[PDB]
């Protein structure tokens, strides 16, 4: 499974959903998650993220390990997103800020 981590929060470009063959991205107010049972690890979305927030599960940085289980839980409650849309409005002010998890909205 591929995992979305911290830098997506408050950027949410959605470029990643274009390339997904199985549509396994689920949408929250300011973050996207990948559903781990649905992902086929084709790895096509990781190059398409401008925030470089997507990682193969087995390459999630040590300090972002929490995001693996967060993707799994929030995927069960958020709605499927299958079309790109515009980035959040201030997305590049926040691209690259660290510690954005304290800003996640359910
Ligand atoms: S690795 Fe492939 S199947 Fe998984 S979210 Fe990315 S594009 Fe979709
Ligand atoms: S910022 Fe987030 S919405 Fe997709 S393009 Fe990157 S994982």
């Amino acid at each position: 499974a591929f995992v979305v981590t911290d830098n997506c929060i408050k950027c949410k470009y959605t470029d990643c959903v274009e390339v997904c063959p199985v549509d396994c991205f689920y949408e929250g107010p300011n973050f996207l998650v990948i559903h781990p049972d649905e992902c086929i690890d084709c790895a096509l979305c990781a190059p398409e993220c401008p925030a470089q927030a997507i990682f193969s599960e087995d390459e999630v940085p040590e300090d972002m390990q929490e995001f693996i289980q967060l993707n799994a839980e929030l995927a069960e409650v958020w709605p499927n997103i299958t079309e790109k849309k515009d980035p959040l409005p201030d997305a590049e002010d926040w691209d690259g800020v660290k510690g954005k998890l304290q800003h996640l909205e359910r």
